[PDB]
């Protein structure tokens, strides 16, 4: 079996991305945020608190002749960013792209906090870390790939951002017309739950690459790239007028500036971030000051390869017994 699936930015800042799945039986669809930094499938439903639902599409279990109510079963979440998600789950048919798992649970948000309610575009999260971060209590739940990862061709799935243009999720196969030149493969420590693995170093524009090791995640719901203080210095250091604010919370700059790229090593090879995509534009409507895409991550306590160092590349996310990450420049 094989799924394929276009993701779409849902703003003209490449926020987040999001991805149609179908739900119950009849379908009933859904516009989900894959999350490759979280394991929980959670969405927007006829449960939610009415006053925390503002435009979202919400799934109705009720109407579906195959969701079974996953008795005495619940799930609490809280993101890195301080919102959260709690509410009951359910077991439903779930599809992708044409890949369908039957009996995946699927988590109904009964109260959200206010950046989920906000974000109108946003139905749902569908997890992508390893199942041990999945939050279902007393009985933990699997991930949408762990579930499909038996009837699939390869157990694998690829991550194919674009820069404020749609996108591909691929299931079970490697496009191998999606990319430029060779995949290299990295190793990938499960330890945390994440897809972990550690950079060989970096370099600023046409600079001279520094070999330093660079411990983060491969996160697909995070928008930024987070690196630690000393390299994002360096970054900020050739672009003129940039400075740290605490007031925004992070590295602003002026917006007439043009911004150097940045490369990061996986293995012996490099990857190249246009400057272009570093650029998140104004702090505010009509300001001159705009805001960074490369922050420090001292107070994250991790290192998140984002959405920012992603869309540079085709990603593989091979979820074999030992599991690795794959990077292939596009
Ligand atoms: N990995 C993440 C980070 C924030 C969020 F809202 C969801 N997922």
């Amino acid at each position: 079996s094989t799924g394929s699936a276009t993701t779409t930015p849902i703003d003209s800042l490449d926020d987040a991305y999001i991805t149609p799945v179908q739900i119950g039986t009849p379908a009933q669809t859904l516009n989900l945020d894959f999350d490759t930094g979280s394991s929980d499938l959670w969405v927007f439903s006829s449960e939610t608190t009415a006053s925390e639902v503002d435009g979202q599409t919400i799934y109705t279990p009720s109407k579906s002749t195959t969701a079974k109510l996953l008795s005495g079963a619940t799930w609490s979440i809280s993101y890195g960013d301080g919102s959260s998600s709690s509410g009951d789950v359910y077991t439903d048919t779930v599809s992708v792209g044409g890949l369908t798992v039957t009996g995946q649970a699927v988590e109904s948000a009964k109260k959200v906090s206010s950046s989920f309610t906000e974000d109108s575009t946003i139905d749902g999260l569908l997890g992508l870390a390893f199942s041990t971060l999945n939050t279902v209590s007393p009985t933990q739940q699997k991930t949408f790939f762990d579930n499909a990862k038996a009837s699939l061709d390869s157990p694998v799935f690829t991550a194919d951002l674009g820069y404020h243009a749609p996108g591909t999720y691929n299931f079970g196969f490697i496009d191998t017309t999606a990319y430029t030149g060779s995949i290299t493969y990295t190793a990938v420590s499960t330890k945390q739950g994440f897809w972990e693995w550690t950079s060989t170093g970096y370099a600023v524009g046409s600079g001279t690459f520094k070999s330093t090791s660079i411990d983060g995640i491969a996160d697909t719901g995070t928008t930024l790239l987070y690196l630690p203080a000393t390299v994002v210095s360096a970054y900020w250091a050739q672009v003129s007028g940039a400075k740290s604010s605490s007031s925004v919370g992070g590295y602003v700059f002026p917006c007439s500036a043009t911004l150097p790229s940045f490369t990061f090593g996986v293995g012996s090879a490099r990857i190249v971030i246009p400057g272009d995509y570093i650029d998140f534009g104004p702090i505010s409507t009509g300001s001159s000051s705009c805001f960074g895409g490369i922050q420090s991550s001292a107070g994250i306590g991790i290192n998140i390869f984002g959405d920012v160092a992603l869309k540079a590349a085709f990603v593989v996310f091979n979820g074999a017994t030992t599991p690795t990450l794959g990077f292939a420049s596009k």
